[PDB]
C-alpha cells in the first residue's frame, strides 16, 4: 500500500519522524509512540535479521497510520520534514505521485 511507499521513501531518522506520527494521530486509537517503539523491538529480536530496526519502526509506523486513517496526513508531515532538511525537490515529487 502507500505505507510501504512512503516509508521506502523517507529518509528521516526515527527520532524525527517519530514527531509527525504523534502529531497526526490525535484522536485515533493508533499506538504511541513508546507502544510502537516496544512492539517492533520485541518483533525485532523474535525474529533477527540485518534490517535496521529504524526501518521497522519507520513502517510499522506508517501501516498504523493507514489502519487508523490518517497516512495521508502523516504524508504532509514527513514531506514537510523532509523540504525542511532540503530533501530535493525531484525527489518530493516521486512520493508526491501518490497525491
Amino acid at each position: 500500500s502507500n505505507a510501504e511507499r512512503l516509508a521506502a521513501w523517507t529518509r528521516l531518522p526515527w527520532e524525527g519522524l517519530r514527531y509527525s506520527y504523534n502529531r497526526e494521530r490525535r484522536g485515533t486509537a493508533a499506538r504511541s509512540c513508546p507502544q510502537l517503539e516496544a512492539d517492533v523491538a520485541l518483533k525485532a529480536e523474535t525474529q533477527p535479521s540485518e534490517i535496521p530496526l529504524e526501518r521497522q519502526l519507520i513502517l510499522e509506523a506508517c501501516r498504523e497510520a493507514e489502519r487508523f486513517g490518517f497516512l495521508h496526513e502523516l504524508s504532509i508531515a514527513i514531506v514537510e520534514m523532509e523540504r525542511l532538511n532540503k530533501r530535493p525537490e525531484a525527489e518530493v515529487e516521486e512520493i508526491a505521485k501518490l497525491w
